[PDB]
């Protein structure tokens, strides 16, 4: 039901004793548009709701990242654009992102469903989570699947922020 | 005339394509204080006025950098304080910079005098330029010189702010 995973640690990049990173993805089917159902309190996020990340491949093997949000304290729609690229083996889902301006840190798949509907991003500490899907809400089922693995992998959940999407 | 460069790539370090970056760098010889002359804006320095950028040595191999500015909206100087290191040897002028936990940027210079005075720097993509000098103003020629290079690299130069300085 859900990708392959095995222990994988690079310095800088990934958490303290490494983390459980998917280890056959197929970046295309990774491509297109993704709701943020979940973060950790990112700093360079705060604020923000109704968050998509939508990702296109780059003729350089890298990916452009369209990060789109509403801020209710504005009321304002905002959108950012960044950079991804594969740190190392494209079939290893250990990638460097762009996150806030030039500054690019460690984004790690540790959970994938193998239809990519689902999955479970952390950074490169335990600051930094993720919970993305195709669709703006998930089922109670995906949610505690995905808490599991963030639990497994030394991620406190309770620092989740439930983000505010359509028909949440 | 110019330092000597050879070309340098890495993605989420260098731009697409890579950088032609110096190859005879001396770090001593640029510390201190430049002047930001021109950048293209980004978030974290737009509306700044007279940007200076100030490098130091630290005990670990690496540089302090400071990036202060006069925010007029907010009628305060203001300054971010980071680290760079380099990312291969000393004498190859690119460097990783973060200013806030474990996200970093590259940092490369592309020109750069003999004497130290001007140099123009990229960062990780072609949004990411500035002219530093060590006088707040610069002449024509040293100007045009700098605007070449950033073209010959592939940069957009009409996206230059030039910055208020004295
Ligand atoms: C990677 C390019 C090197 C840039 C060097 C100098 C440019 C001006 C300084 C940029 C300041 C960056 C501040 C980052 C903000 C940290 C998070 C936050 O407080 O929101």
């Amino acid at each position: 039901h859900l990708e392959s995973t095995s222990l994988y640690k690079k310095a800088g990049s990934t958490p303290p004793r490494g983390v459980t990173v998917v280890n056959n993805f197929d970046a295309k089917r990774y491509l297109g548009t993704w709701y943020e159902i979940a973060r950790f309190d990112h700093r360079f996020e705060r604020g923000l709701e109704k968050v998509t990340a939508t990702y296109s491949l780059r003729d350089d093997g890298g990916l452009n990242v369209i990060n789109k949000g509403y801020n209710p304290d504005r009321g304002m729609w905002q959108q950012s654009e960044g950079k991804a690229y594969f740190t190392g083996a494209p079939t290893r889902a250990a990638l460097k992102v762009s996150f806030f301006g030039p500054f690019y840190g460690g984004y790690n798949v540790i959970a994938l469903d193998r239809e990519y509907r689902h999955a479970l991003v952390c950074g490169p500490d335990r600051d930094y989570l993720w919970i993305l899907s195709r669709t703006p809400t998930i089922s109670d089922e995906v949610k505690q699947e995905m808490l599991a693995v963030a639990t497994r992998e030394g991620f406190d959940v309770s620092k989740f922020i439930w983000v505010q999407q359509p028909g949440s």
